[PDB]
């Protein structure tokens, strides 16, 4: 049961994927498994999708280990799925935004580089797609979208840990996104979950200029780092992706705001550099409690208030 499930330490690819159906057979009312595509080597990509009823629901999607070795990402959604089941009709908030919104949860969204950080490589982030003219494997899905792709902030080169690909949305696992999202046309907000650093950010990664919702989208940043914080002092810095780490093309939240989704963040949870992406797993439950009160304020938000 999920009850029995070790939340408190990091699982392997089949545990969590068996943990995803065990969460669909105890709570059939409010969440179902949907499979969007299937990676490069042909394993599924699921996504949870938490609703209470209606046609379209506006909606929010949350996306996690994108980037493989950052694991603190995926332990972080699995923790979320379980919350979501237990403060529905209990958190009065949270049980606003479900009874109005359906909340999309993509746990795993690079499994082969995920089965990967487990058999091989502990450090390994990108894609695991082969290219015949090189023996370098992989693209930076988070360098694969068109938000100005191709430009600064990437690279070209196959065997560059940042290269973007051949052309945007070459990676099954970021076409599948797109598709998804595009279809659906009713998100509200895109989150893209990663680690480490500790910052909130908002739109452009590509580009210098302004978003023009971004006096909002601060103001929203501010309250969500504010909330985070209450809980251990952690705290993080909050801006504009360029601005606040280095310019950065062909990012999600960048083509996921030009589509129209105004609330766009980026969240690069703990640390600051002492573990890195080797975060203790006594520091799983922590950063999964803080975090939460951070993605909560941006989902009031949404629904408005
Ligand atoms: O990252
Ligand atoms: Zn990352
Ligand atoms: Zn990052």
């Amino acid at each position: 049961s999920t009850n029995t499930f070790n939340y408190a330490t990091y699982h392997t690819l089949d545990e969590i994927y068996d943990f995803m159906d065990l969460l669909v057979a105890e709570h059939p009312q409010l969440v179902s498994k949907l499979q969007i595509g299937r990676s490069y080597e042909g394993r599924p990509i699921y996504v949870l999708k938490f609703s209470t009823g209606g046609s379209n629901r506006p909606a929010i999607w949350i996306d996690l280990g994108i980037h493989s070795r950052e694991w603190i990402t995926q332990a972080t959604g699995v923790w979320f799925a379980k919350k979501f089941t237990e403060d529905y009709g209990q958190d009065p908030s949270f049980t606003a935004i479900l009874d109005s919104m359906d909340i999309f949860l993509e746990i795993v969204t690079n499994p082969d580089g995920f089965a990967f950080t487990h058999s091989q490589n502990r450090l390994w982030r990108k894609t695991r797609s082969v290219t015949s003219s090189s023996l370098c494997v992989g693209v930076d899905a988070n360098r694969n979208w068109d938000a100005g792709f191709g430009k600064a902030g990437a690279s070209s080169s196959p065997c560059s840990e940042t290269y973007h690909g051949k052309y945007a949305n070459s990676e099954v696992e970021v076409k599948s996104i797109v598709d998804f999202v595009k279809d659906h046309g009713n998100f509200k907000a895109f989150l893209s979950i990663h680690s480490y650093s500790q910052l909130l950010l908002y739109p452009y990664g590509y580009t210098t200029q302004s978003i023009p919702d971004k006096t909002e989208l601060n103001q929203v940043a501010k309250s969500a780092v504010a909330a985070l914080k209450s809980l251990y002092g952690t705290s993080y810095k909050y801006g504009s992706i360029i601005t606040t780490i280095y310019q950065a093309s062909g990012g999600s939240i960048d083509w996921s705001y030009n589509q129209g989704i105004k609330y766009s963040f980026t969240f690069e949870l703990r640390d600051t550099g002492r573990y890195g992406f080797l975060l203790p797993a006594s520091q799983i439950i922590p950063t999964a409690q803080e975090t939460w009160l951070g993605v909560l304020t941006i989902m009031e938000h949404t629904v408005n208030n």
